[PDB]
């Protein structure tokens, strides 16, 4: 909103979600992308989904007039991005690639600040519903927690035994454990 940056930042697109409606009232659309310079990776929120044609994995692009908010890079207009032979010689080290695509271990999430936004792929082991919310027990070789889903994302067909890709969920805690709560910009799909 006031963390505005002129750019341009020159990045390779690593991964993208399909576009989706995050405000059902006015059919507002967005998608999520992970991108990288040669030394850093960035999580991007694209609110002009006309840009879907440019956030293709392995495309190299230049991002201008973007905003930093809550640890994301926000893009609001198609004019922010250009993609014609910006740096056909870009190399993304394999270490930076896997760092960009890594899922945090559940035990590591317990050490993190409540309210940070988390992305990760986890195995579901229990499903229960109550009062329009839906609670997914997830775990790994380090611990267990609940994914709390409410609203538009309750329509995602998911039962125990499925693997869940979570994008931009909020890390919270209660006296009974830790949770990843769906929020306005969240996205999820089963694999």
């Amino acid at each position: 909103v006031d963390d505005h940056h002129h750019g341009p930042k020159q990045v390779m697109v690593l991964k993208v979600t399909e576009p989706f409606t995050y405000d059902l009232k006015e059919d507002k659309r967005m998608f999520h992308a992970t991108v990288a310079t040669e030394t850093e990776f960035f999580r991007v929120k694209v609110f002009d989904t006309a840009l879907k044609s440019k956030f293709i994995p392995r495309n190299i692009i230049a991002i201008s007039d973007y905003f930093g908010c809550n640890g994301f890079l926000e893009i609001y207009r198609a004019s922010c991005v250009s993609d014609v032979n910006v740096n056909p010689t870009m190399v993304i080290s394999n270490t930076l690639r896997q760092r960009a695509n890594a899922t945090p271990k559940i035990s590591y999430l317990f050490s993190q600040a409540r309210g940070t936004f988390v992305s990760g792929e986890y195995l579901v082991n229990k499903k229960t519903e109550r009062n329009k919310f839906i609670y997914y027990g997830i775990g790994d070789d380090t611990g267990k927690m609940e994914v709390v889903v409410y609203g538009r994302l309750t329509n995602v067909r998911c039962e125990p035994g499925s693997k869940l890709r979570l994008v931009c969920f909020e890390l919270t805690s209660t006296e009974d454990g830790w949770q990843l709560r769906s929020v306005r910009h969240s996205y999820m799909q089963v694999i």
